[PDB]
């Protein structure tokens, strides 16, 4: 039979391309183990015409595939790259419609909490480590978010169609963004046995469950925060009817429903207040319901209390 190939690029970051000639009478698995075309899983599929030139994603089956891929994704799970493409098969097809000045996800395949934090992120500080991160964020802010919003499912573990926490999410983004600044000093007492006061760095310094007000986290819950050093502070709870008030918060996530199997929205203070529900939007000057998550601004704060 005559024995025809093609040329192909191969890569785990799309950042270094390491040409590759193919036999196209032998599928892409026989010669790369598995294989994907924009998420599309072409291990399975023999090579076309067409196919010439373009880049494809490969498992990291030699060293040097290694060091680019753990350099790029901070990772070192075997399976990244797949569920990264799996994900990215489908978050490619899903609308990133700007709302009100920001990236959102028309709704699809229970992605309201990733719309939720999609739109929380671009509205905090935040600096991550992961090259692929940095890189998916910053086309993410232009309304390309296709690959920002795989690489989560990916890095939270998550299939598409499934609903997440978005505190949960979040928790895993905090854990690959440069928070070591993040700094927390709590002082509890009792008038009987003593006073404790704790330090926290990091992740655990710029999240707390129990309250939704950072003003009832200063004045008392007896816990009281003496000092907290951050871009932001997430204050989160399960949801409570609550009210939010135009100007004393950035952001935050209404969770409708029962528990793992609810809506979430995002509520966000700008001018006034704006409810992002995915590619919907309404606006009112005040806002009330099921808050599970409010996020506040902060440089430096320093408590009056003795
Ligand atoms: C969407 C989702 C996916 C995975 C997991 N593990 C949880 C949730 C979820 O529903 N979280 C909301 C905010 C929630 C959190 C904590 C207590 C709650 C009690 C009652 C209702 C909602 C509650
Ligand atoms: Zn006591
Ligand atoms: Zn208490």
């Amino acid at each position: 039979a005559e024995v025809r190939t093609i040329k192909v690029f191969t890569t785990v970051d799309n950042i270094n391309l390491h040409t590759q000639v193919v036999d196209m009478s032998m599928t892409y698995g026989q010669q790369f183990g598995p294989t994907y075309l924009d998420g599309a899983d072409v291990t399975k599929i023999k090579p076309h015409n067409s196919h010439e030139g373009k880049t494809f994603y490969v498992l990291p089956n030699d060293d040097t595939l290694r060091v680019e891929a753990f350099e790029y994704y901070h990772t070192t799970d075997p399976s990244f790259l797949g569920r990264y493409m799996s994900a990215l098969n489908h978050t490619k097809k899903w609308k990133y419609p700007q709302v009100n000045g920001l990236t959102s996800i028309k709704w699809a395949d229970n992605n309201c909490y990733l719309a939720t934090a999609l739109l929380t992120l671009q509205q905090i500080e935040l600096k991550f480590n992961p090259p692929a991160l940095q890189d998916a964020y910053y086309r993410a802010r232009a309304g390309e978010a296709a690959n920002f919003c795989a690489l989560i499912l990916a890095y939270c573990n998550k299939t598409v169609g499934e609903l997440g926490d978005v505190r949960e999410t979040m928790s895993y983004l905090f854990q690959h963004a440069n928070l070591d600044s993040c700094k927390r000093v709590l002082n509890v007492v009792c008038k009987t046995c003593g006073q404790q006061q704790t330090t926290l760095k990091g992740v655990e310094a710029v999240m707390y469950m129990g309250t939704l007000s950072y003003e009832q986290f200063k004045k008392g819950v007896t816990k009281y925060l003496v000092q907290q050093e951050s871009p932001f502070v997430m204050m989160s709870a399960p949801p409570a009817q609550y009210e939010l008030k135009h100007g004393t918060f950035t952001c935050a996530s209404e969770y409708t429903g029962n528990y793992q199997c609810g809506h979430y929205k995002h509520i966000t203070s700008k001018e006034t207040l704006y409810c992002i529900d995915g590619a919907l939007l309404t606006k009112s000057s005040e806002y009330k319901g099921p808050i599970t998550d409010v996020f506040y601004k902060e440089n430096s704060y320093t408590t009056t209390i003795k």
